[PDB]
């Protein structure tokens, strides 16, 4: 498999308060993060999560989801504690989206808390595999307000969930069955705020990994870059 990951402050932002880490050793799992003390939210996030599943995926890769749940909760006690050990930065957040890759490379675990998505694209057509920890993406699931409205609404962004809470209690956790060609996805919305899902998908049919994870981040700044704007692509 290939893999490519790119972060960037984008075009308007002051400082990046985005993170990723690839496992470029053995290509088990992928991490980006949003943070929102944003900066050390999301260093810590990444930090932990890594660590966790560094040390745990010898004796838990059998219990993927156990293992899941339990890197994102030491990531969550890990910014929890600083904000305690801070007041200033006593409201810090971030968001996380993993891959953890089965031993075989054909099942992906997707695990994720916040905005930031992961999807996977097939033949030119490109599906959204999480669904964002946000009050409006939970009223176009259950309720009223279209996908039309949701993505021009005001409070878009506002997070239901992040890291950083004592009371974090939802960590969305689903394998997807990979084929060979498919590519994943893993993104800040940075990204999906300036770009389609269309425009998405034509990036990402660009063969080469690394040239379409640069051509994504650029994609998004010549539409605006107004954000931070964090991308991890890997092809199956
Ligand atoms: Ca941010
Ligand atoms: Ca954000
Ligand atoms: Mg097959
Ligand atoms: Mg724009």
């Amino acid at each position: 498999m290939d893999v490519a990951g790119l972060t960037d402050c984008g075009l308007i932002r002051k400082s990046n308060q985005d993170a990723f880490y690839i496992d470029e050793k053995h290509q088990r799992f992928f991490i980006v993060a949003d943070g929102m003390g944003g900066e050390e939210a999301s260093r810590l996030a990444v930090d932990h999560i890594r660590q966790y599943l560094e040390t745990h995926l010898e004796d838990l890769q059998h219990d993927p989801v156990t293992l899941l749940r339990q890197a994102f909760l030491a990531a969550n006690h890990a910014i929890v504690e600083q904000q305690r050990q801070n007041s200033a930065r006593a409201d810090m957040g971030t968001t996380a989206v993993v891959i953890l890759l089965d031993e075989k490379g054909d099942r992906a675990w997707c695990a994720h808390v916040g905005d930031s998505r992961i999807y996977r694209w097939r033949k030119d057509q490109l599906q959204q595999i999480t669904s964002d920890h946000t009050w409006i993406a939970q009223a176009v699931q259950l309720g009223s307000l279209t996908i039309e409205q949701a993505r021009q609404h005001p409070w878009r962004h506002v997070l239901s969930q992040c890291l950083g809470r004592e009371d974090l209690s939802q960590i969305d956790i689903q394998p997807i069955d990979l084929e060979p060609g498919d590519r994943l996805l893993l993104c800040s919305a940075g990204l999906t705020e300036e770009l389609t899902d269309d425009v998405i998908s034509i990036y990402l049919s660009e063969p080469n990994v690394q040239k379409a994870a640069a051509a994504l981040v650029d994609a998004a700044k010549t539409h605006g870059g107004r954000d931070n704007v964090t991308v991890v692509v890997i092809s199956v």
